[PDB]
């Protein structure tokens, strides 16, 4: 086989992070009676996404730090609305916590998937979430016994896509790079992060991206396609 290594992103890629997401910001938002304070739900929810957004960018920059990106975040909405309560936003944000890493949604067939491959390939995950979060979410989903080891962007302190967590990974691993591969849903982060460092890329698509700058080693659709990518 030519891939010895295989290099996961987690959220969005083998853990359901954007539905299992969706459902806890739902229940802490009915907990704390929100209703009250915005229109709905998705008033409140795209208010979060779009501030949560622009966070992630400048914390993987350094302009923020964990500490301010998790305090700013949840307080974000509520202040949209002229709710100043920063005591209530911190007491969401622990709900939060707590209710997240139990989820155990994954991505299409990725239990499968995994049951598959691990006989045959080293299983890494290179992620730039929580070490409080990242096996929890894992455990709670059935899927961290696939996985020798988790990577994480926490372990260094640099985030995917800039070039050091990349070889980080492959040392920390004992891998070697033209024996390894990158499978993540992030064009930014996942796949132009591994292209930087000459690392091959499985794009998995679930953005209905059209539009590359560059193609990826490859490109799929279906975690599915990666038994027949790596049989
Ligand atoms: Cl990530
Ligand atoms: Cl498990
Ligand atoms: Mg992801």
């Amino acid at each position: 086989l030519k891939y010895k290594n295989l290099f996961f992103d987690l959220d969005d890629t083998i853990w359901a992070f954007s539905r299992n997401a969706r459902d806890t910001f739902e229940e802490v938002y009915q907990k704390y009676s929100f209703d009250r304070y915005f229109d709905s739900f998705d008033h409140y929810y795209t208010l979060y996404q779009r501030r949560n957004t622009e966070l992630w960018l400048e914390y993987g920059e350094g302009k923020v730090t964990k500490e301010e990106l998790n305090r700013q975040r949840f307080f974000y909405p509520l202040q949209a609305v002229g709710v100043e309560d920063e005591a209530l936003a911190e007491r969401f944000s622990e709900d939060f916590f707590a209710i997240i890493p139990t989820k155990s949604g994954l991505m299409p067939h990725a239990k499968e998937v995994l049951e598959y491959l691990a006989p045959q390939y080293n299983l890494y995950i290179l992620s730039n979430g929580f070490r409080e979060l990242q096996s929890r979410k894992m455990r709670s989903a059935g899927v961290d016994r696939y996985f020798k080891k988790i990577i994480l962007s926490e372990d260094l302190g640099v985030l995917k896509p800039r070039p050091e967590i990349f070889h980080f990974a492959l040392s920390a691993t004992q891998s070697e790079l033209r024996e390894s591969l990158m499978i993540g849903d992030s064009w930014e982060a996942d796949i132009t992060g591994a292209h930087g460092v000459g690392m091959h890329q499985a794009f998995y698509n679930v953005t209905e991206r059209t539009v590359f700058p560059f193609q990826p080693t490859y490109h799929i659709h279906s975690l599915k396609e990666l038994m027949n990518l790596l049989e």
